[PDB]
């Protein structure tokens, strides 16, 4: 089979997880979509002239049992960070994200990107500046996206695909 990349979605409620990856997957922004829904999603892309599946678990939380979430971050490969740019708790909850995938895999080398989600909105109570400084930190990369105009959607999921490749090739 054609190389699959597992990649999971995380963050708090609301930040947009849900929106950005029907966005990738499907091409268009919901307004809404009930945030207790946890699902997965794929698609075929190419990336770098690679052809390629992606396997993306969009996340909402709490599990019936802790035991599948820690399933779900073992399996993962690559884990997207999601803060929106308007809301500081999603911002300090990354914290949270990050150490729970290290721990739960045992790993200090996960292949992570940090992702601003909202951009399209003037509102804002995370600068940049302060998330690039979080991102310096962690050694990852980190994008600003709108899951409504597009922008940097792309980008996101495939700069995860890249840190994946850059981590196998170890
Ligand atoms: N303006 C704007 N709203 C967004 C964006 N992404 C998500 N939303 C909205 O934010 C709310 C929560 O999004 P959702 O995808 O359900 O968040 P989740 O709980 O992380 O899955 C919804 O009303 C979305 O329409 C975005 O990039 N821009
Ligand atoms: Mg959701």
């Amino acid at each position: 089979g054609m190389t699959e990349y597992k990649l999971v979605v995380v963050g708090a409620r609301g930040v947009g997880k849900s929106a950005l990856t029907i966005q990738l997957i499907q091409n268009h922004f919901v307004d809404e979509y009930d945030p207790t829904i946890e699902d997965s999603y794929r698609k075929q892309v190419v990336i770098d002239g690679e052809t390629c599946l992606l396997d993306i678990l969009d996340t909402a939380g709490q599990e019936e049992y802790s035991a599948m979430r820690d399933q779900y971050m073992r399996t993962g490969e690559g884990f997207l960070c999601v803060f929106a740019i308007n809301n500081t708790k999603s911002f300090e909850d990354i914290h949270h994200y990050r150490e729970q995938i290290k721990r739960v895999k045992d790993s200090e080398d996960v292949p992570m990107v940090l992702v601003g989600n909202k951009c399209d909105l003037p509102s804002r109570t995370v600068d940049t500046k302060q998330a690039q400084d979080l991102a310096r930190s962690y050694g990852i990369p980190f994008i600003e996206t709108s899951a409504k105009t597009r922008q940097g959607v792309d980008d996101a999921f495939y700069t995860l695909v890249r840190e994946i490749r850059k981590h196998k090739e170890k």
